[PDB]
């Protein structure tokens, strides 16, 4: 029954890829929106002095955002994934490639 | 109340993003299997008349394997998502940017 094994595992690895891409694509187009949404905010709350601090402490948040960070650094770890599919600028070498220096001889 | 807002968005990606690598750190694994898999099916069939025709026809769907392309070329849009994320690298602008051979000598 090794044909049923191959179809599910196919199957399920497809589906995985294809929302893999819809997902991160949909990330780029949220994240230009909520720019955008901040951008037009921070105009009318400049006309309340109240309304003045919470846009202060919100673009503050923005710019120490450790979790945005975190969405760049997930970015990095598919680029690790990439270079393993894909060595290209490969260093792995067959040698012992510690290059040490010792010199300077005494007694 | 906007903080239910921004707390639900936050978890919707932040697990999804993550979850996004693992999958992909599966489907490595999963090809390298895949790999190896059929050369020893290919190996055991080579005992066998019989088996050995359903190898060959076997091995031929792997090798001409469209969605084992198709996978491949999958992982190509995310390199593009990349680029359009965080271009660096790539310098697009309203100058003409290519540099033919011409002269340009200091006189």
């Amino acid at each position: 029954m090794s044909i049923v094994s191959q179809t599910r595992n196919k199957e399920l690895l497809l589906k995985k890829i294809d929302s893999l891409i819809e997902a991160i694509k949909k990330i780029i187009a949220e994240f230009d929106v909520v720019k955008e949404s901040v951008n037009e905010l921070s105009e009318k709350a400049k006309t309340d002095p109240q309304a003045a601090e919470k846009l202060n402490k919100l673009i503050e948040g923005y710019t120490y955002g450790e979790e945005r960070k975190l969405y760049d650094s997930a970015l990095s770890k598919i680029e690790k994934l990439i270079e393993t599919l894909s060595p290209a600028r490969s260093k792995s070498q067959s040698t012992m490639n510690q290059r040490n220096r010792n010199n300077r001889k005494i007694v």
